[PDB]
């Protein structure tokens, strides 16, 4: 929701870095601070109902009858490699990578027939990723 | 939904940063903060129903009836890689690669065949991405 | 929800942080600060009903009948990696990586045929990854 930062080498709400081969001489230096955060987040007030099915069925009659919900057949994420070869050779090679399915991240969250959801999702990858170095 | 922020080196809300072979004298430096935040995101008030169905059949006469819900049949990131070769060959190279599925981050939320939502659904990625480096 | 931060390096809340070879003489530093965080995040009222199903069959004549829920014959992440050969060699090689199948982080929250739910789903994740190193 709120201050997803990403942040490379440094993060301060005052810095005063001093780096290499200097010189920092006689500083006065004065910090007075009200920092103040109120966060009433993601408060929530519900009411719900949730109903798959009322029935009546009286004085009837209902002879050859079929009922079927929500079907799911899906493929996701699906694959079939195939690699054919006589004499597949590798010689003398440095640095070498044969991947036929590789992953850093798979996040799912709600994976379905069906869903009622009166809530709330936050899904979050934060990262730094080298897939080869070889210099 | 607030300050998603993506920084490469350096965040502050002040900065005094002093860097290499630098001379810094006699400085007088003050400083008199009011920062207050008052964040209320994502607060909800909800009244709410879901239903599927609702009959009344009565004194009726239902012979050869068939009923059927939502039908998925999706394919989805679905891939049929054929690699066919003899004299597959690799000699003396120095940074290869054969690559045949890679992901850094798959991320899903909801997939699904039906679906109500009454909330607030939230997805971020923040990344420093290097595949081959080889120098 | 909150202060999802990544930092590659270093954090602080303040930062007199100074380095290599440099020289600091003679410093008057003061600081006063008031930080105060009054979080009421995720507060929750709810008030709920779910219900599969309701019946009243009277005086009605069934005969046939069949009913089937929700159904669910998904495929997921499914693979088939087939590597057929004759001379498969490797010879001399330095950094040689074969990988067929892998992954650095799987999650999964909900994955279900039917669900219904009235909470707060978070899913997060912070790294710093190198597959191969061989300098």
């Amino acid at each position: 929701s709120i201050d997803v930062k990403y942040i490379g080498v440094k993060s301060a709400y005052v810095s005063y870095d001093v780096q290499k081969r200097t010189i920092y001489l006689n500083i006065t230096n004065t910090l007075n601070i009200t920092n103040n955060n109120y966060y009433s987040v993601e408060v929530e007030n519900i009411t719900a109902q949730v109903q798959f099915s009322k029935t009546v069925i009286g004085k009837a009659r209902l002879n050859n009858i079929t009922i079927i919900g929500p079907l799911d057949m899906k493929q996701i994420d699906y694959t079939v490699p195939t690699v054919i070869a006589e004499e597949m050779s590798y010689m003398y090679d440095f640095c070498t990578l044969i991947s036929i399915k590789v992953h850093n991240i798979v996040l799912m969250m709600q994976v379905t027939v069906t869903t009622t959801y009166f809530g709330h999702s936050e899904q979050i990858s934060q990262e730094r990723y080298q897939y080869v170095d070889c210099g």
